[PDB]
């Protein structure tokens, strides 16, 4: 029931069974930016590398597929390359659902044992193309098959293979300018604390730059402690905005929190040309695979505190006004060493944030994409729709939107410091941070777009 | 399509759904027996009070319900009284399964809304029975509402309330003669350590005696790193263990590892009287109850290291003859620090062994209640079936059998080596601790049963 030359396969059959299957696999609040942005990065790249020899000029980053003539360009033909290309990256990303994979081509009646490589077909483009991705990441340092090191035995996907420790455990703040794992359970009596995710990512390599040191940013001074007053000032930021939360504010952090939800709202940005399309969302996720593994480098080279470890350090034996957490509203006696961002604070240090840099990198592709800083995006939540405080959060139908691309990225700064994950430096260094990733990205692939390989994949 | 007046609540209408719900829960292994055996052991109290009006004599553990006429003890009424008992002890333990509780009881067809405390009829017994349990138990001491130490807000159930901190890293051996924490993941690219569950146990009340502390094991002098000979000594069992894994082993580690699968094995031994039913459940489990609340007690004193923190310190940097990990079988080459146990490890000290102790606590009551050793218990898997290899243990459908307690009792202990997850000692020291427990609770069960209240729990 889908329609080759006319529907789009990415948003009918591919994000369908791709989205869900993520939120199944990973986390249920698609909160693992390293992870989803890998799967959508290395995806929307081999849509880019299988539909390369259909574009009048352009290469592919992973592989050089040839050219085909213009009047094979159809849109029953890209959507097929689309479709292989996925197939070979998810099975790759994500081999225990197998099924749904082969799901996703026999719905649309495609064959999933259909390995032809030729050159001439969508099919052998899809497979080339996507096979070369799969070739060219597997092995990208980031471990995803957990054999770093020669690891044979009880390879775990994306396991740090270099050796990072943090200075504090998750019972005592022993450096309070050092970040500190959480103490974290469902709710179903297990408690396990945080570990940092990914963090051999800032070895991995990049698409649009040599090495992440060229995108260091400044030191987070105001996260050491012995900068008495700084150190306590972006305290009382956070706990002020978790005190004075709003209803906007809450699904605002939720909105910028989730990346599937984040993308879901950009369906007003989607081009109707297929190739457009997928020439977009090639630089806008290569961006952010990039700008994430730039904030990795960042965030691990700082090891930056998360505000819960200031929080509990400044304010021990002490009780707050702030957030009293699902929904109690504020209050003025929350013990510190209770007291909890309105977000889920994510594992890895503070410094800077990775969710912003993806924002300002979005927003730098998104303006050189359409010409200028008009987008429009839009967040809708039913009464009580929140994941954070389900049944109370809205307390009314809300409609939240955006038409520039700048305010955007700023609310997306502001959403981590009212979700109680971020001080205000960490969001304002991730603004130049994703500006040049995203810029470089944009880059990256135009190049490419216009026949021109550079850099090293191939 | 139930019968009242001649099938069993707890087998074909509760057990059913309350132990998938127990699975999604908590764990797909039912591998957690201090939240299990709560569920076991509250849920089935909660029946023996429903129904001791029913019985010439009996009277109830959390209250005194009265008598009912002996033309009143029907298979009807008996049923009717736990399927309401149940229905108000899991949507206590478990309120995010309303539905599916809601859903047990308009299943046979019961109005779960019916509030009635009246004690002449099955409906008011049940409910005044397990709103005592609910209330004698919420507030125990094992911290269900995450409210102990005044602590109104982010509860988070069964926290540790008590301060317990463990002196290694999940990334450093600060300190090999104690427990450390392992670093665990799903496959997900998500990394955690664990955190000592439940640590708050030894606190929590007790039904057959006032106090663990009363119950302590002895000392566990090979787990001392300095104590250098009996170190070494007891890691190479478990090393030899694991190189020497047979399908057998292997399936009976799975066997006793979980508390669902375990007490699958013992369907030839249900009694066909349905109160006798009821009575046996009770001091069973009552049993498993107590045994886990003293072995987290023991557990906490000795804070013992796992085998595979004392097998990463002694053999740091060389290879060795293990298993493999699944589907590998026994290789040469295992780095030190990459060696696992076969099964997963559980998130709590070495000393002593939990599922142990509760096979001889289970045990001792199968003997007070048979007659003697003699015994019913089978296990059968389909070739494949093994949840720690699926699809290659065990080679050929496999059958096992025990007749004598003593014998299981022996081969669960020795299940816990070849799992890897603990040395000899813990599982011997087990031994004793579980047959005073089992022993202890079925006089505590039996007393009831005849008339006399004994203990605290009214
Ligand atoms: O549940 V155990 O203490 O035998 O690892
Ligand atoms: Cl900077």
């Amino acid at each position: 029931a889908f329609d080759f030359t006319e529907g789009n396969s990415a948003l009918e059959v591919i994000y369908p069974r791709v989205g869900p299957a993520v939120r199944k696999h990973i986390n249920q609040v698609a909160m693992d930016g390293t992870l989803v942005l890998r799967v959508s990065a290395l995806m929307e790249s081999s849509w880019f590398d299988a539909t390369a020899p259909y574009h009048p000029t352009a290469v592919g980053i992973h592989s050089d597929l040839g050219r085909r003539p213009a009047s094979e360009a159809t849109q029953k033909n890209l959507n097929t390359a689309m479709l292989y290309s996925t197939y070979r990256v998810m099975q790759s990303l994500m081999p225990t659902y197998d099924a749904q994979w082969r799901e996703m081509l026999t719905s649309v009646g495609l064959d999933p044992d259909d390995d032809s490589t030729d050159r001439t077909t969508p099919v052998g483009l899809g497979n080339a193309a996507g096979n070369a991705v799969v070739e060219k990441r597997e092995n990208d340092g980031m471990n995803q098959l957990g054999n770093e090191g020669g690891q044979k035995y009880h390879q775990r996907p994306y396991s740090d293979y270099t050796g990072y420790k943090p200075v504090n455990t998750p019972y005592d703040i022993r450096n309070p300018s050092r970040w500190q794992p959480a103490l974290v359970s469902t709710g179903n009596g297990i408690f396990t604390a945080q570990s940092f995710v990914t963090a051999q990512l800032g070895r991995a390599k990049p698409y649009s730059f040599a090495d992440p040191k060229d995108l260091l940013v400044s030191k987070p001074r105001s996260s050491n402690h012995r900068n008495r007053a700084a150190y306590k000032r972006q305290a009382e930021e956070v706990l002020r905005a978790s005190a004075n939360l709003t209803d906007e504010q809450k699904l605002k952090a939720e909105f910028f929190n989730d990346k599937l939800i984040f993308a879901s709202g950009f369906m007003g940005e989607i081009s109707d040309d297929l190739m457009e399309f997928i020439h977009s969302a090639t630089a806008s996720h290569i961006a952010g695979f990039d700008v994430m593994l730039a904030s990795w480098y960042n965030k691990r080279k700082y090891d930056a505190p998360r505000p819960f470890t200031a929080i509990r350090y400044l304010y021990a034996g002490q009780k707050l006004r702030a957030w009293g957490g699902p929904g109690k509203g504020t209050v003025d006696d929350m013990p510190a060493e209770d007291w909890q961002s309105y977000l889920q604070v994510s594992d890895h240090p503070e410094y800077p944030s990775g969710s912003t840099a993806f924002c300002a990198a979005q927003a730098e592709v998104g303006k050189l994409v359409g010409g200028g800083d008009r987008t429009d995006i839009r967040y809708d939540v039913e009464k009580g729709g929140s994941y954070i405080e389900p049944g109370v959060t809205p307390a009314k139908d809300t409609s939240i939107r955006w038409t520039d691309w700048n305010e955007m990225v700023d609310d997306c700064a502001k959403s981590r410091v009212w979700g109680g994950v971020h001080f205000k430096a960490a969001t304002e260094a991730s603004k130049g941070l994703g500006a040049k990733v995203g810029e470089s990205s944009y880059r990256y692939v135009q190049s490419h777009i216009e026949g021109k390989q550079v850099g090293s994949m191939r």
